[PDB]
DNA sequence: TATTATAGATCTATAA
DNA sequence: TATTATAGATCTATAA
């Protein structure tokens, strides 16, 4: 997929390059995954899929010895119970749930930092977020990257929080052909278990002179 | 149903005496509103009903000034389209949604104090975000009380935020009989279309045993 | 009358 | 098996 960068505390310069290459990587190979909304007004049109998505980003990440599901210390469990990836002292956190996720998420990062927690055998030093971007279909109040760009700003210019964190944006070029990855899983709503996957040819379609585009399928 | 109070950043000495009373008769006043889970292995099992709550107090105060979803201005509309209710200096979010929530209006908030938000016709002065225990069986991810508290509390052991907030806590004693609003609404999900609604006798079971900790979940029981 | 953006409701996934 | 705790998925409600 294309990538969009928003850096908060100097992100730019504190995040090891390296680190960063391994993300980059798997995000810019990875196809656009798709599946079908099962909104009422709207059943079966097509939708960014987040449980693609994820266990795209697992698959490839965790061979990389980026670990999964790091379980957050019993001193920090009322913040959580584990945390997305970690590798060294960065922090990944994958979020495509809904909104106030990514004030949960910012904010439990700046007490990891703070408090100097454990990620990978090192102290916690700057915080990945990687989000799908508005131009989407999507379900109903999923994050997307533009609203968490305009939340990190205001808190940046309220100097809100310190801890150094990368925003990513995951987008696509509109009216172009793009490798689509379209699932159908075995229930219409929350299942993992994948019971058809179609890697195929696709485009968002733009209908602006902004709204969201149409997905489609060939 | 009975409260318990956290106060952060002196909540408790910016608090108009006046606009507490009228929050705190109403919670006290109103009794645990339940209706049946739908979650696979639980169905029919009675849970702490949202719906129900967030409605009762909704009729409660906006008869008492109370104004109910007050836009946000323009130049915050990234944080959001409005606030569960406001009176004056005073913002109220009732919050039984999912955990994060509590972060997010926490945020929020902090940012509204920061640039002096006009709440009704005065700038904040000061929030008060109403939760229910963890005492009471709820939707997975609901946000509770205690985990609130402690959120909360660590972020004011690293000065995160200033502005005033109190926190509040709905819960209830354990085995003593109580009296319960019980809602069944036009389906099993997400509806707020009430079929039948009836105060009815209960209680709430405590199943902890002596490894648990408390952070066993009550079981309630109507008659 | 149809979209869209929250806000709120509340399920399943998954491991301890 | 049973439950607790998120974390993630993703719907409906309701007023622009
Ligand atoms: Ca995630
Ligand atoms: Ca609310």
């Amino acid at each position: 997929m294309k990538i969009d960068i928003t850096d908060y505390n100097h992100a730019d310069e504190i995040l090891n390059p390296q680190l960063w290459k391994e993300i980059e990587e798997t995000l810019l190979k990875m196809p656009l995954h798709v599946k079908a909304s099962d909104q009422a007004s709207k059943v079966g049109s097509l939708i960014f899929d987040p449980v693609g998505t994820n266990q795209y980003i697992k698959d490839e990440l965790v061979p990389k010895h980026w670990k999964n599901n790091i379980p957050i210390p019993k001193r920090f469990d009322f913040l959580g119970t584990d945390i997305d990836f970690g590798k060294r002292d960065t922090l990944v956190e994958v979020q495509f749930s809904n909104y106030p996720f990514l004030l949960n998420n910012t904010v439990r990062s700046e007490l990891f930092h703070k408090s100097n927690m454990d990620i990978d055998e090192e102290g916690m030093k700057v915080a990945i977020i990687i989000t799908k971007g508005h131009m989407f279909p999507a379900s109903n109040s999923s994050l997307y990257y533009e609203q968490a760009q305009n939340q990190l700003n205001s808190l940046a210019e309220y100097n809100v929080f310190d801890v150094p964190i990368r925003l990513v944006g995951l987008i696509e070029d509109f009216e172009t052909d793009i490798d689509i990855v379209s699932t159908t899983y075995a229930d219409k709503r929350y299942s993992r278990t994948i019971t058809k996957r179609d890697t195929v040819k696709g485009k968002v379609i733009d209908t602006n002179t902004r709204k969201r585009g149409t997905i489609v399928t060939y």
